[PDB]
């Protein structure tokens, strides 16, 4: 058993589409007081750029799933990055105030190429690299497509400046598409040239025994459902996963409009919550390996992001521009470091069922949560102003702190784990 160079390549270029890709999920959402003056739209035409992503995750996942275990992982990879590519190219056609429905059509575009590639972080792992590797390599290729929601927070402000005249103001923002098709195309002409479609030799004993191995969806579907334990976990990581995408697309929105200008800076507290919880999963995912208390790790930090809301709720308004970078990191720091805790949490429950179905309810719960929570935030908002809005979220992240709360530490795997060493 050999391991070839290539494998860190191959991580390398798909973090990078991946970070492309993510980009264009919000690059619409950080400037969204822009992208209102040009097409004319209001606030809840521009959170549909954002929400499209969410929305073609629910059906498509399952099909991508047996797409990916059909035609192997070049097929995918490629479909992936060009139809990420094709989208990129299909926004530079909507750069005029009358074509919004162009850019809707380009979004959705790159909105499918989201299953496509949120579909393998972990099979890339697994065939490219070594059993010590998978753990490392997963991450890394998580890395590259939460990074890409920093990136897409700070650059739109700093490229599109809050010009009143339309045409002047599609220069700046043609500059933004052109930058973000130049970069899918060079990184889809990358994927061609280094993505194969396996290595020469296996990484690990585990790729050999899994070459020679060689129920349905629904038969595992059934039989998680029936387990009440991970039916209320699903429900709460919905919540929480949810309110990261409602409050990530709103954030310019709750911003611009207790602070007057300071586009740029909206995009920096953008950043600052993605950075910050970008750190969150790193200690999370590290104290609970060395812990393994699953349940109890998992109340603490749920219960840290009710907080993180609460304080972040009442002082956007108190006129302070760096207390709400401080709340912002605060309440994102523990927002995306729940995640790794409730996969952890889901796998353990859900044992011996594969993490791949598991982690597919959660994503699917996170993504129909999103939705919800997006456009009831948004209603309130125009009508109730940002502060109902932002208690909406704390009063739901409450009822699922509760919820939690009442899950069963029905730690199987650890027990299975035992049972096998004995």
């Amino acid at each position: 058993i050999k391991v070839s160079r290539r494998r860190w390549a191959v991580v390398l270029v798909f973090s990078c589409y991946s970070m492309c890709n993510s980009f264009q999920w919000i690059q619409y959402g950080s400037i969204n007081n822009i992208f209102m003056h040009f097409y004319g739209v209001s606030a809840f035409a521009i959170d549909w750029l954002s929400m499209c992503y969410m929305l073609t995750y629910i059906p498509l996942l399952l099909p991508v799933a047996w797409l990916l275990e059909k035609f192997g992982l070049r097929t995918i990879a490629l479909t992936g990055s060009a139809l990420n590519c094709l989208g990129a190219w299909v926004k530079l056609g909507s750069l005029k105030p009358h074509l919004f429905p162009v850019t809707v059509v380009g979004q959705l575009i790159c909105s499918v190429a989201q299953v496509f590639i949120l579909g393998m972080p972990s099979r890339i792992a697994s065939v490219w690299f070594g059993a010590n590797e998978v753990s490392t390599a997963c991450s890394v290729a998580v890395f590259g497509n939460q990074l890409g929601i920093a990136i897409g927070f700070l650059v739109p402000p700093v490229l599109v400046p809050n010009i009143e005249d339309r045409d002047e103001l599609a220069y700046h923002i043609s500059i933004m598409f052109y930058i973000i098709g130049g970069v899918a195309t060079l990184l889809l002409i990358l994927v061609i040239i280094v993505f194969k479609e396996k290595p020469k030799y296996p990484p690990s004993r585990a790729q050999s025994l899994s070459y020679a191995l060689t129920a349905s969806y629904l038969g595992s579907i059934a039989r998680l459902f029936k387990n009440l334990n991970f039916v209320l976990l699903v429900i709460t990581y919905g919540l929480n996963a949810g309110a990261f995408y409602a409050l990530s697309t709103l954030l310019n929105r709750m911003v611009i409009w207790h602070y007057p200008g300071e586009e740029v800076n909206a995009g920096r507290i953008g950043l600052t919550i993605v950075i910050a919880g970008m750190l969150g999963a790193v200690i999370s995912g590290i104290w609970l390996d060395r812990s393994k208390t699953y349940k109890e790790t998992t109340l603490v930090v749920y219960i840290m992001t009710l907080v993180g809301m609460v304080v972040y709720t009442f002082t956007l308004n108190l006129g302070h521009l760096w207390v709400v970078f401080i709340t912002a990191g605060t309440m994102g720091f523990f927002m995306t470091g729940y995640l790794p805790l409730g996969f952890e949490f889901a796998v353990e429950l859900t044992y011996p069922e594969s993490e791949g179905i598991s982690s597919g309810l959660l994503n699917i719960s996170a993504q129909v949560f999103g939705i919800i929570f997006t456009i009831s935030q948004g209603q309130i908002i125009d009508n109730y102003g940002t502060k109902p809005g932002n208690i909406f979220l704390c009063v739901f992240l409450t009822l699922g702190a509760a919820l939690t709360a009442f899950i069963k530490a029905d730690l199987r795997r650890q027990k299975a784990n035992k049972e096998t060493l004995e």
